[PDB]
């Protein structure tokens, strides 16, 4: 054992308190709950996303810690919030959804054979009822706008259920905290359903972890579930130093405590008393998502595209961005340039991607708005020369 609490390494494991979130969560939770203190309780529609291909951030992890809050805070002033967290990647439909959001619940609301219609009825009527709230977290949001199972008059019946469920007094008792992966979300929705989108109280973007972060997160494992001769700071630097988003990582805090989680049990494989930094640095070494699957063509082409946007350019015709992506490909990445239409598949590649935006009347692109050119760039060449030498 270099362990005292196994269970606060656990993927869904929340600390009892944030320490680098902390402050935007009971303030959050200070928002959901003045709507409740002001009357017209529960209906806000609030959101949380990170950049492109950033995971590990604390989105989950502030929404549960912000939803739990709400509760206590509520609690105090006896009100009663009742907390459902619904993940797309389990939920297909509208009646899973809504299935799995009951049985969080405890209600006796009967669900085997039932109409998703006829259980959303029976929510607002049990709420009202027992004189509860709820507030539900629809995490991996994005993967809802687009799911085919799932319609716009789903999405809006759900997400709009006080406008077509009537509570019998007139109190609206459900809110929504929606997660999703990214700013490209709110364009679907937009899309699909723009009468909640206009109307979304509160769109936080969370960054991606820099060293001092994930430190403090690392360090606040640390005390809470190992022994307290087992570990030292200079440990916890090795992990957080190369994970920082400051110093050229993912700011991911999963990587991070999956890292330390690992060693842990490496020492204890040996029968060791401690952590040794040739342990961590093992497990840092054993341990960009939708541009880490680029073909250096794709990332070649989108690179371009950000220096014209990085250098007065908004929006580049196609033969312009073809000539120099023919230039830069064989005389500055080694590689031989692609024919006509394979080039136009790249460009429709990146646009399905939301990594580029088109405009028909060939074609005109521009940097997808959300990413920042000088930076991703940066990214792009990390990438672009891990292909170019392979
Ligand atoms: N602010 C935080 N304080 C403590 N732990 C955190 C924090 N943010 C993230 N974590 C931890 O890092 C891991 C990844 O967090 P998660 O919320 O799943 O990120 P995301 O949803 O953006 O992928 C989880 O173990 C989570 O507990």
């Amino acid at each position: 054992g270099l362990f005292k609490d196994r269970r606060v390494f656990d993927e869904n494991y929340i600390p009892p308190e944030l320490r680098v979130r902390r402050g935007e969560a009971e303030a959050l939770a200070r928002i959901y709950l003045n709507r409740l203190l002001s009357g017209a309780g529960l209906s806000d529609v609030n959101m949380i996303y990170g950049s492109i291909g950033r995971v590990g951030i604390g989105k989950t992890t502030l929404a549960k810690f912000t939803v739990k809050r709400v509760s206590e805070a509520a609690a105090k002033e006896g009100l009663t919030v009742k907390q459902a967290y619904v993940n797309a990647f389990n939920a297909p439909n509208l009646y899973t959804i809504l299935s799995l959001i009951v049985r969080q619940t405890g209600y006796p609301i009967q669900v085997r054979g039932a109409p998703a219609l006829d259980i959303l009825k029976a929510l607002v009527d049990n709420l009202y009822v027992e004189n509860h709230y709820l507030l539900v977290i629809l995490d991996e949001f994005q993967s809802m706008l687009s799911s085919p199972r799932i319609a716009a008059e789903d999405l809006y019946t759900l997400l709009r259920v006080h406008e077509e469920i009537p509570s019998r007094d007139g109190v609206n008792r459900i809110g929504f905290l929606l997660v999703a992966s990214d700013v490209r979300a709110l364009s679907y929705m937009r899309e699909k359903i723009p009468q909640v989108e206009s109307q979304i109280g509160f769109k936080l973007h969370l960054p991606a972890y820099k060293s001092r972060e994930l430190y403090t997160i690392l360090e606040q494992r640390a005390e809470l579930g190992l022994r307290d001769t087992v570990w030292e700071p200079r440990h916890l630097e090795l992990i957080s130093d190369v994970y920082g988003e400051d110093k050229g990582g993912d700011g991911s805090a999963r990587r991070a405590i999956v890292a330390l989680k690992m060693a842990c049990e490496m020492a204890e494989a040996m029968g060791r008393d401690s952590l040794s930094e040739d342990l961590v640095r093992k497990a840092v070494s054993e341990n960009t998502h939708e541009l880490e699957a680029l073909s250096i063509h794709e990332l070649i082409i989108l690179r371009l595209i950000a220096e014209a946007t990085l250098g007065g350019m908004e929006w580049i015709n196609a033969g312009l961005l073809r000539q120099r992506y023919e230039d830069a490909s064989l005389t500055m990445y080694n590689v031989k340039p692609r024919g006509y239409t394979q080039y136009h598949i790249y460009l429709k590649h990146l646009t399905s991607l939301g990594l580029v935006d088109a405009k028909p009347s060939t074609t005109l692109f521009r940097l997808a708005p959300h990413l920042p050119a000088d930076r991703l760039i940066e990214v792009v060449d990390n990438i672009i020369q891990a292909k170019m030498a392979s």
